[PDB]
């Protein structure tokens, strides 16, 4: 029945809603800088980055630290959505660990699209706007690890898609299945089976003239693997070549062994 799919459907974006703060919607409406209620402050270059701390609330490696603060935020935001998704809270507590371990970082660098445009990204809440030029300036190793981030934005906000869109997405992504040490997968393919028919219909119905959009929306899961991937390495050279600093906790956890 399409209507049980419906009914998902709005469960999902409502519980999306709730927790994630900032929405690819106000993200959006904040980079479309015509609509003045609140506009964001421009780093572009090192003066702008101090002249940042003093309105927004080694440069290098000061954002480095940034992105580890804000992904340890979004793990937390993710952890709070995936318990919304039914069935979820209901397997075995050693697979829910494991599907946010390899969920986490799949999801994170999708829903840091929604914030990223062909210049640059939004940070701190959508109220500061730093660019994609900026970054890729950074020292030596700090210098590129965004890049692979907004070539995959790019390519993946052409798909258009919105909140509602993403939310449903972003549970199949979470309900895999084909993650490593699963104790049952069984139920958690059931699940994903219920999700996958869910977002087939939303798309088809958010998105009548967008041509096998449900194909082209999953095939984007394998850029983000490679993304993950990529990135794990380009950390390791880091904490070998700054041994004074470590990677927050959590991260490090989620990173062991992947
Ligand atoms: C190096 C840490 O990378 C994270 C993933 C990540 C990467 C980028 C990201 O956001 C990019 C935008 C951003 C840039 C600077 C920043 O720091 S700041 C101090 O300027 O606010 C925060 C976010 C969020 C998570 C990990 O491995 O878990």
């Amino acid at each position: 029945e399409s209507a049980d799919l419906r009914a998902l459907a709005k469960h999902l974006y409502d519980s999306y809603i709730k927790s994630f703060p900032l929405t690819k919607a106000k993200a959006r409406a904040i980079l479309t800088g015509k609509t003045t209620d609140k506009s964001p402050f421009v780093i572009y270059d090192m003066n702008s980055l101090m002249m940042g701390e003093d309105k927004i609330k080694e440069v290098a490696i000061r954002i480095f630290q940034g992105c580890q603060f804000r992904s340890v935020e979004a793990v937390q935001e993710i952890t709070e959505y995936a318990k919304s998704i039914p069935g979820f809270v209901n397997l075995d507590l050693n697979d829910q660990v494991t599907l946010l371990k390899y969920g986490v970082h799949e999801i994170i660098y999708t829903m840091l699209a929604s914030l990223m445009n062909k210049d640059g990204v939004l940070i701190s809440e959508g109220q500061g706007f730093m660019t994609r030029e900026f970054l890729k300036s950074l020292r030596k190793p700090f210098g590129d690890f965004m890049e692979p981030k907004f070539e995959f934005a790019v390519k993946f906000n052409a798909l258009e898609l919105d909140d509602s869109d993403l939310a449903i997405f972003i549970a199949v992504i979470i309900l895999s299945g084909d993650r490593p040490g699963l104790l049952n997968v069984k139920p958690i393919e059931d699940i994903q089976d219920n999700l996958l028919q869910a977002l087939e219909l939303q798309l088809k119905l958010n998105h009548p003239e967008s041509s096998q959009l449900f194909a082209k929306l999953l095939q984007k899961m394998t850029d983000l693997r490679q993304i993950v991937t990529e990135h794990v390495q380009l950390l390791q050279v880091i904490k070998k070549t700054e041994t004074d600093m470590s990677l927050h906790p959590l991260l490090q956890e989620i990173y062991k062994d992947l």
